[PDB]
């Protein structure tokens, strides 16, 4: 395929149009008074979106030479985007600057190599100063105030996220999904409940809502399927003797024993109940364990010292106070487990987790821990229609990533303040030639970006905002809401340390490595 | 298909336009100011880059007759890196000049075939000039200086280098790859590890790290698959008997012998892990035998001199100071094998690479005489991005490659005055007839062109600079960073032999050849 | 599908111009002051080329009529390569002289097929005249000579080739291939070498190399495979008696016999090394036999006169006294048959050569008969890159097929004296009328075309060298390479009589015919 060559400015300039172009789209989005981008659907309604990276991916350009930089402002979003979740705008607003600011300064005797040594050396600086700057988050009103920050504002997200780290634990596991109804809900599920139903309508005993309900009932967990009259005729004997109801948890009931089963429920009234084993594979070893020690009972058809079911004892079986059972979910609630036993459990878990990572993993060890430990938290998104649910999802993702952040880290100014405040920090700095005291240049003009962009959305001159800023105290800030010039942290206008960290690093690795080219090869469009 | 036939000096123009467009896209990227190159990538983000047969490889032209131009040209750079992986783009620019040089002599009266034969003449002078100026490396200084200039003035990729080779030998197993973090790391790995995990968690007896761990462990190694439990029994018993752990490496472990062991670990406390062989085909059989001579043990399972399982006495079992199994990898640490016999197997590795040589065999061999011997080395390269980290890695490889060069033979002065010292070795020879003198002038006039370019991209005039380089005593050299005249070995701006050598070589043999053609015959293009 | 018919003139006018063009392509490269072409490849680099018949097939013309005289002129050079093997490009320039001045001479009272007898007339004079001055060669000198001059003036190749021939004889084996240096080798095979190795690693008896080598060892010859432990066990037995190495060259070895063979390999020291029959088909059996009378054994399995395994006798055997066996390849070096035997099998050979006659049967006798006879010779053509190598191979190939036509006929002088020197016999003609008349001034025209040829590609004038020439004495001729007049046998400036009279005679009989034509029907050019 032939292919196409350009040299220096002409190549240049083509770049940082695309760049321009991605960056002007994006940057209508950012603070307080932002606004909405629509995109285009191929298979449907059009998104409307206040997101960066939604934006960002978006876009691609027909020109070859400029989408090259939409490219690799993409890639700087979507970076930001997998590291902190949060922040995406900030980033992309950032490299711009930097490219355009380092593209203005290649001449004939420039090293754009060591400008990006100095560009690297600054921004390792103004790291540190951040986290100098930063500091702990303590209160539950904290939470809030991040949480509604994120949200472009909505105090009822920040409210209802606080409420849920409160329930379940700052480090709980909080999910979030589509409602049926006009406004947010928050649903908390306790105990252990693993979405698996009754096998046959006979075992309903409750009338108001199809249910079957016991208390005080053996548990019988079963690794393999239970086949055979004789493997489960025993385990019956066992619960009529004690006058006890008793729920079989197994991989499988086959049609003997499902028939036995249904039989003795509609003509004795025995207390009977049978499920399904929840998750494949090993994940159902792990939950079928995980079941045994929380009601303190055992594991039958294990491959390692096999136990089995022809000699149940009544030691062998669980025991739960309460359990609820329907056509698409079960519940065990108030198991009988040694404390110790689970606590152990507990810990092999959590050791687990710190040996080997993935997503996957990761996601079924946290679900496992949270089941056994403290449960788990839904937030439902209300909404008239799709567009407004899908609008409204992306603000409250937002908003639980960064208080994650923000509890994992400190908090910094919100606003733009916290970039600077950092200004006086790169003062301090002894450049070891000229090209490298151009790159912390770069930087230091490149670190009011922000701000200006905040409150040029507003309608007001960011300039003079920026200026107002710097020449009052540090804890002062520009409040673009409304309006005014406030104590930040007094008001709640505060930020995740790491998001603004990582957004600063990714956007100048990305742009001033983009700013040390001189020849830019493509191919030549087909027909 | 029809073809199109071009004769003379038209032909010569187009191809000639060809290898300036190529040249002239190489060209800028050398030296310690030179800039980098953006190419298109179909898939995805552009690439960046800084290396001369990346940038080569990727330019294919719509003209059919500079296209053939362009193709000579990658041929040489590809045959320079192949054969030294460094220096191509020195071997461009000097292709360029000997074809631009060759195409301006041809005349009525000339015989380009004559002008080739002087052009080899005097190219076999040079080298051997350069190899008479050689000197050999001997310090680990020598080492981190090569490396640095290598990796385009990167003084911790040199230390780094530096300090992998001090750890591992000057010929270890030294290998490149992606990091997950924001800086560079160097791992050493010691002893036999062959990235094999357990086969049950039933094994493991470590909580934190999850791992499976012994001291003083025999070892029981198998060529074949172990499946009833007659053959696994004895060995067992051996081990019970006095009391010590057992890791059986094996083909693999099936359910009878694996029920076995794992009832005997629950159950008793048995100190047994299983794993299973590493390598595929003949390299299993090799790697159990290493094994077998490390610890000290015998391979059960042989086609000659088999083996038998059921009769397996306590001296054909190795012995292990420490074993380390997880999920993943698995490690014997301090076997207890006979020192001779190690030994034996060493020297029977290093003649078995001097026999038959392929890539494939090569590693493998290597990777063995390291895991006996030395062990391996991994540079890890860290980055924000993946652009930044294949920029980075790049450099990387280049200076593996030139210090693994450098090792092999000299060192000579770096910037490009190596080949300028040799120009007097010209000014002895005598030709037979006026086309060799003319060859011979035209390597005389290519000689400077490498300092040229370096002074070129350093925005000065490089004519000046050459003049007085060859004015000055034959220590001194220019500095372009600095951009001073210094002594260029006290500095550390230096070069292997090989590389020089390996460039001046390929570029010459293509380009004399290239410029000796009358006729060009292309294929006309379809529609 | 449609044609299109034109008449005389205009036909003939747009064939002579497709001949003009082709034969302008390949005139270049005439000469040792000839130039290359350069063709464009559609899978990779160009090749660079100085052989006439490889650009004349790689011409195609647009036009329906030039390509007519196009693929004329390429069936004269495919002939004349594929009769001689060299001296393409001077039937090229015969056959455009031969196509113009007949085409010239055409009115509405000629007769050309008259025309044509008198060419054939006037070709077989002067063939005779060629074959009255040849002289044969003697010497060794002589040989260097004509491959220098075949090669394009390069002395290396001459000598190398003189000394090959001299060491497996003027009618050996001499095979080129491919070199990894930068110089080109000689490698002299001896003995009987068929590129089997070693079954087994087992067998290795020496570290330093990989090698099985044994003395005075016992060679069992087996047509059919050997799978029974019974019909191994008595040769073992009669090699183990007398205390003597044995090599069992097989069809194939199956795992009970190759079992018994390592096992008491490893546990016995028996010197045994097994390896697999060479040649596929009878070829397998006629090299088993070869070996059999060169070793004085037997071969066993064959269908007439059934030899079993099972009653081997000392006496069976082949006595070598030396075997060397490798991964790659197996070699018995001094057999100890009968010496009337193996001159039968000679005399059978070469009679069987003569019999029946194809490239592959033809290929695989005389390799039979080298192994079995003299040995054979393998050139190895160095270079920096593949088009070189290419390049050079044409050459190396070309004085390698002009030496073999010297050996088999006489030489005469080079530079196109021979035909200058045979005008005087066309001179002593008596034609029947006046279009026979014609066709003889044709021809004796024609007869000054390869030395105008040769001193024009010389920037000279090269009809004032012809006139020279023809007015000195019969032994001398011009130095184009000098630029002199010399005595052209005593500087070695020889040609073959073959390729001369070869190329004459084709390029004459297919120019002759094509001038006789009068209407030209094409098709017309599809869309
Ligand atoms: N009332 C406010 N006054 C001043 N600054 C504010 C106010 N509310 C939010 N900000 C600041 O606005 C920025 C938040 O902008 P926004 O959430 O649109 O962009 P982003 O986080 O960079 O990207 P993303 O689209 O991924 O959320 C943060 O600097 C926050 O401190
Ligand atoms: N500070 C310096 N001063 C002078 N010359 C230098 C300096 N640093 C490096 N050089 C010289 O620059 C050349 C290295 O250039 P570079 O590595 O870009 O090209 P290359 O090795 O020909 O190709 P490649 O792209 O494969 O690495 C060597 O001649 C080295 O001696
Ligand atoms: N030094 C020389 N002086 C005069 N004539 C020479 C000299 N060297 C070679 N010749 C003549 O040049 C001709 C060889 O040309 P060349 O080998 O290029 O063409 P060809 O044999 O017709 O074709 P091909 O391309 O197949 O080899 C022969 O006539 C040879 O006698
Ligand atoms: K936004
Ligand atoms: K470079
Ligand atoms: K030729
Ligand atoms: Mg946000
Ligand atoms: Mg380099
Ligand atoms: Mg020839």
């Amino acid at each position: 395929a032939a292919k196409d060559v350009k040299f220096g400015a002409d190549a240049r300039a083509l770049m940082l149009q695309g760049v321009d172009l991605l960056a002007d789209a994006v940057a209508v989005t950012m603070g307080p008074k932002g606004r909405t981008v629509i995109i285009e659907q191929s298979w449907g309604s059009p998104k409307v979106t206040k997101d960066g990276v939604t934006v960002a991916k978006s876009i691609d350009l027909k020109d070859k030479y400029k989408n090259i930089g939409a490219k690799l402002i993409q890639d700087v979003a979507n970076n930001t985007n997998e590291e902190a979740g949060d922040g995406t705008t900030t980033a992309t607003v950032l490299a711009r600057s930097i490219a355009k600011e380092g593209f203005e300064k290649i001449s004939k005797g420039a090293n754009p190599v060591e400008i990006r040594r100095g560009v690297m050396l600054a921004v390792d600086a103004v790291i540190a100063e951040l986290k100098k700057q930063s500091k702990p988050v303590t209160t539950p009103e904290e939470i809030a105030q991040v949480a509604t920050i994120s949200a472009n504002g909505d105090k009822e997200i920040g409210n209802i996220i606080s409420d849920a780290m409160k329930k379940v634990g700052r480090k709980g596991v909080i999910t979030v999904k589509d409602g049926k109804t006009l406004n947010d809900e928050l649903e908390i599920i306790e105990g252990m409940k693993f979405d698996r139903g009754y096998i046959s309508p006979y075992f309903i005993n409750t009338s108001k809502g199809q249910k079957c309900e016991f208390q005080d009932a053996y548990v019988l967990l079963s690794e393999k399927k239970i086949s055979s009259i004789q493997s489960i005729v025993p385990a019956l004997e066992i619960a009529n003797a004690h006058r006890k109801p008793l729920v079989i948890i197994a991989e499988d009931v086959d049609g003997e024993a499902l028939s036995t089963l249904v039989l003795n429920r509609l003509k004795v009234g025995l207390q009977v109940v049978a499920v399904k084993a929840p998750g494949f594979g090993d994940n159902r070893k792990n939950q079928l364990k995980d079941m045994a020690i929380a009601t303190g009972g055992a594991v039958f058809g294990e491959e390692g010292l096999t136990l089995n079911l022809e000699d149940v004892q009544p030691h062998d079986l669980g025991k739960v106070g309460e359990v609820i059972v329907t056509k698409d979910d079960a519940m065990l609630l108030k198991g009988k487990g040694d404390k110790a036993q689970i606590e152990k459990r507990i810990q092999e878990i959590i050791e687990q987790l710190d040996v080997t990572t993935s997503e996957y993993e990761k996601e079924k060890l946290n679900e496992r821990l949270a089941k056994l430990s403290d449960g788990v938290a839904v937030l439902k998104v209300g909404g008239t229609s799709d567009v407004e649910v899908n609008e409204k999802k992306d603000r409250v993702t937002d908003a639980l990533n960064a208080t994650r952040a923000a509890v994992e880290e400190g908090i910094v100014l919100g606003g733009g303040c916290a970039l600077l405040r950092c200004i006086p920090a790169l003062d301090s700095l002894t450049p070891a030639n000229e090209d490298q005291k151009i790159g912390i240049e770069i930087i230091k003009r490149t670190l009011k970006i922000p701000a200006m962009t905040i409150a040029k959305n507003a309608g007001v001159e960011g300039s003079l905002i920026v200026e107002k800023i710097m020449q009052s105290s540090s804890e002062v800030g520009y409040d673009a809401m409304a309006g005014d010039f406030v104590n930040m942290v007094e008001k709640g206008i505060i930020d995740p340390t790491k998001v603004v960290r990582t957004a600063l690093l990714d956007a100048a690795g990305v742009a001033s490595l983009l700013t040390t080219a001189e020849v830019v090869v493509t191919e030549i469009p087909k027909e």
